[PDB]
């Protein structure tokens, strides 16, 4: 029993942060192999950068690398969209199993997050359908990653490039391709109006029945089209018939078929929750996926 | 900016968990130089549990009886030893991946991450507290019984707790590394049942301090109030008593936003009276009790918003 926001174990991505240095700008890499990926922007350059005339100017030894007390040596360097890869002359030891991967709003994953090449802590979180992130970073946290693993494979999904003037964070995948409209530059960005993931709530509700909690369902049900005008109406983003497949599986395990759980969802949305909780949370809680409730609720290892 | 319930990085304690089997029962344990350490429950039967005699248990066993593996690889049981609700399991090798690390006894309130694991093989972690009451609202299945909870302040792994129990209302109990139990609880099925809890003040209040170095003052009042006050208003909403040494600790806080402890506390009592009415602090419509004061030193920034 329980249900905790949980992130994946973070060893294997542990063992390739390191910190990255130019000039005076310090912040962290990930060192695959022999190459050290991290944000472009490591090189008043902010408010109108040319990336191509800033990095065509340093040479490999202005990149200081440091992998824990030892110093790196870079021997190459060339950029990928938003990222700088550095080839250095030691592959890493301990590289993981790895795919980079890029994700969709509504995926979760684990962010580690560091300091000077140094994990500091580990979270869960979404990719919003604003394409931003509510993370947990401070000055020097640039380079940080995103991940999931599957079986013993680390699917690196994010790197954290930059916070916006709401405190929320935006950033690239491991390609370097920013998710959302945002640029790496100090030029007026802002996170669009974002909505609620419907999937991920309902995937919550089931697991809510799963641990006991039932007050909330109801002997109604609703069709999906019916369903989506209630959604549009919260802000709720659209449930899709891929949707409703994808719960298949928690909705035989607890009898209660995606449209009863829809009309239960549409009660609470009209009624709220009457003073009362739900797994601990008194707002529908929407950043745990289908998957991520399944694989809680049945002990998958790595 | 921002605010999440945050987790020690686990690599640390992923190289020091392994898997223990004793005939039919297999659970996790903590492999630390040559010594692996699991609940002592790893010999008992369901039908032992009502009223087992572990040494009359134990005394049957011999170091071949206890399979031990890590990773891919068996290891070797060279002695054995239970030190109060802990088995002791003396291997024939040092663990190569131990790190640098303290056995110590947290107080209700404290907070630590726990890194569940089955067979031996980790699964998640997740941010925890010892609530007032010895549990912990873990989310553990069967079979994670071993899993440890543990900080990680500077290079140094501190383990505090060990996954032995799930309780009826399924909330958590466990030892220290020690095999001391927290609360009044055995490592038996009797009628046990976790007492009434209460919330963590000291941490709402730290919580509340980290709302407003994040940017947010909505819920401050201009009250003030008596610690003697406070405390009996409190506790008509089942909150812990609040000391002079949480005010104490609070201090560092204090100074960083500029509003006294008891000038927080009215803040509280009138939050604990009005609700939030459709707002939020720190994206959460209750009162959050899982962070401590130095856990929002460690996250927040130290320049207030
Ligand atoms: C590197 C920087 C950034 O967002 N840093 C931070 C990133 N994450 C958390 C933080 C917290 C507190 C301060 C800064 C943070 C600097 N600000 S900027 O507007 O010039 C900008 C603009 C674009 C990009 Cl891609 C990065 C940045
Ligand atoms: C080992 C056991 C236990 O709590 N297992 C579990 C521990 N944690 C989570 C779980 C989830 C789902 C089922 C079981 C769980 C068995 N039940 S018992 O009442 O006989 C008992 C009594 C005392 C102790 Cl120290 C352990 C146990
Ligand atoms: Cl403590």
């Amino acid at each position: 029993s329980g249900f905790r926001k949980m992130a994946f174990p973070s060893g294997k991505v542990e063992g390739c942060m390191v910190q990255v240095t130019c000039g005076t700008t310090t912040l962290n890499g990930l060192w695959l192999d022999d190459v050290v990926y991290c944000p472009r922007h490591v090189i008043e350059d902010m408010l109108n950068p040319n990336y191509e005339d800033l990095l065509i100017r340093k040479s490999n030894h202005n990149f200081l690398v440091q992998a824990g007390n030892v110093q790196l040596r870079v021997i190459g360097h060339s950029m990928q969209n938003c990222v700088l890869k550095l080839k250095v002359d030691t592959a890493n030891p301990k590289t993981p199993k790895y795919k980079f991967v890029r994700i969709q709003p509504g995926q979760t994953f684990s962010v580690l997050a560091c300091y000077n090449g140094s994990p500091s802590g580990v979270y869960q979180c979404a990719m919003r359908p604003n394409f931003t992130i509510k993370g947990s970073f401070l000055n020097g946290s640039c380079g940080s990653v995103g991940f999931n693993i599957d079986y013993d494979c680390v699917s690196f999904c994010y790197m954290h490039h930059m916070e916006l003037p709401t405190g929320v964070h935006a950033g690239t995948d491991l390609e370097g391709n920013f998710y959302g409209p945002f640029v790496d530059r100090q030029t007026a960005q802002a996170a669009g109006t974002d909505t609620t993931i419907t999937v991920n709530v309902l995937a919550w509700l089931y697991a809510a029945v799963i641990n006991g909690d039932r007050w909330f369902l109801n002997r109604f049900t609703t069709t999906l089209n019916d369903f989506n005008l209630v959604a549009m109406k919260y802000n709720y983003e659209p449930l899709t018939q891929d949707h409703v497949d994808i719960l298949g599986p928690l909705s035989a395990q607890t009898g209660i078929a995606v449209l009863d759980m829809c009309a239960s969802l549409k009660e609470l949305l009209q009624n709220g929750m009457n003073g009362r909780t739900i797994l601990g949370s008194a707002l529908l809680e929407d950043e745990f996926t289908p998957f991520d409730v399944v694989r809680q609720c049945s002990g998958v290892t790595f």
